[PDB]
């Protein structure tokens, strides 16, 4: 995910909001609800497809990680530039500036993107123009952008 620390605090509010239960979670039926409380707007299939799945991957509960690892991938369709940069420090493993397909499939592994070092290598090679096998805040953008 990489939502801001306002965006954050802002569906974390509405997600304590419907958590009268105090189990910290929400039920995935109150899923949609929580969308239009939000200024969030998914199409209906999508509503019934990430339901479904946690219909029967998360009991009848669903987890502030679980709402919020949707949010990211939908707020995606804003590819601004900042929410990159953010994006780059928490990628990059280390502080040298760069990105290696080892740091790569570690970060998609603690988001929660099952990837294989095959197919995340491509994906630096698309990104990639100079030819190194390293990432630069510029390539990093672009590849994350697409996301
Ligand atoms: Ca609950
Ligand atoms: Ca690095
Ligand atoms: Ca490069």
């Amino acid at each position: 995910s990489e939502l801001t620390e306002e965006q954050i605090a802002e569906f974390k509010d509405a997600f304590v909001q419907f958590d009268k239960e105090g189990t910290g979670k929400i039920a995935t039926r109150e899923l949609g609800t929580l969308m239009r409380t939000l200024g969030q707007n998914p199409t209906e299939a999508e509503l019934q497809d990430l339901i479904a799945e946690a219909e029967n991957n998360n009991n009848g509960q669903l987890n502030f990680t679980e709402f919020c690892g949707i949010m990211a991938k939908q707020m995606r369709e804003t590819d601004t530039e900042e929410e990159m940069r953010e994006a780059f420090k928490i990628f990059d493993r280390d502080g040298d500036g760069f990105i290696s397909p080892a740091e790569l499939r570690f970060v998609m592994i603690n988001l929660g993107e099952k990837v294989t070092d095959e197919e995340i290598d491509e994906m630096i090679r698309e990104a990639d123009f100079d030819g190194d096998g390293m990432i630069n805040y510029e390539e990093f953008v672009w590849m994350i952008s697409q996301k």
